[PDB]
């Protein structure tokens, strides 16, 4: 169906002072955030934007909202530090029982069409995400001496979106945080319930969540890009 | 101090039909392998240059090192399709017991300060690579169904180069051939042995290994950036 979007700006890159935000950076001349956004914005499925923001930077945000046109609803939510309260306070915000999807401020990338197969299969079984496989070799290290190597055959590279009906990610992150558990994203905390289960959906290599200016440089390049013929 | 450098063609992108490899793709005018093997060229504790190559490609190769001058000794090993036992024959072409480097040919943007940080804990303990910390969620999924998230806190996403003293990485290939051992990268293979153990040297997010024509756009990137000024 149609879903609500979640958009905590936190867990998007280190800290900075107010004002200062990394989703402020500006790609091709407007904010990361911005970009972010318009996806959405342009996306016909989607009801309501929900950007979870810090109490400090509001200001900011709503001056910055209020530059460009928008054609769906955005509402600003304060949260915490922590992205999973974050996400959490805007789940809250969601008014019906529906499909929400929860994405990362600073990935700018996300293409409508996997958008569309997050919902189909989030509506079937309750919970989708994202992902690519693992290229790269994987191991566990500790203070900089090999522990061991991760068995990379089935290891995949998580993204957001992650869509889930409303209830079941409620439900998730109520005991998570009845419990104390911090996951690092919001699939990890249905996998901890007892009913729980999650699926993949193969995403694309160019959805990067941007938090250096090493992948600011990335960014510009698959903008120019996108434009253009693709090698296969 | 001084090392030979074994570079297997194996492993660097999918097979594309002879003379059409992906190590010949031009990034910014010139094949990718070249861009790799002038770092090593450059370097000045590089004696030695091992390329192991499919024999299907031996004149594709040969042509290339015409059309580029060297000032570093280059040596053509005919391999397999697998990348272990290619860089496993490469090996076998050292002439005497010195540190050895195994590089990735798709993998152009190292520089020789990490290089020399290699060397230097490969004399010291046998063994070590290059490494970054894992960013993103990693799970293992069956079927397009999450079975685990795998604990995030200690993961690091390895590259290469690998260096090792030579006595300890044959000893090491020699035991996983005997048992029919396949490992991702050499230092699973040294991990696998009684007491094996491996050091991890932290390297730099744009060291990309660049098999899709996706990363041959972040590599032109990467490339139109490092003569510039960088944020921190």
């Amino acid at each position: 169906m149609s879903y609500d979007v979640v958009i905590p700006a936190a867990g998007q890159g280190k800290r900075m002072k107010a004002g200062r935000n990394k989703l402020f950076i500006e790609l091709k001349g407007d904010p990361v955030i911005i970009h972010t956004l318009r996806v959405f914005d342009s996306h016909r499925q989607c009801d309501k934007i929900i950007l979870v923001i810090n109490e400090q930077e509001r200001e900011h945000f709503q001056q910055l909202l209020s530059d460009y046109p928008f054609q769906t609803s955005i509402e600003l939510v304060a949260g915490g530090d922590e992205r999973q309260h974050s996400v959490y306070k805007g789940l809250k915000a969601v008014k019906q029982e529906k499909i929400v999807l929860v994405h990362d401020g600073a990935r700018p990338f996300i293409k409508h069409e996997q958008i569309d197969e997050l919902i189909a299969e989030a509506e079937q079984t309750g919970a989708a995400i994202l992902a690519v496989p693992v290229k790269d070799t994987i191991k566990r290290v500790q203070d900089l001496q090999v522990s061991e190597t991760i068995e990379r055959s089935s290891l995949w590279a998580v993204q957001t979106p992650q869509a889930f009906r409303l209830s079941l990610l409620m439900k998730a992150h109520a005991e998570a945080e009845r419990k104390g558990f911090l996951g690092t994203d919001d699939a990890s905390l249905v996998e901890q319930m007892e009913g729980g289960s999650v699926r993949v959906v193969e995403g694309s290599y160019t959805n990067i969540k941007l938090t250096t200016p090493d992948d600011l440089t990335s960014a510009e390049a698959i903008m120019e890009s996108e434009s253009g013929n693709k090698h296969v």
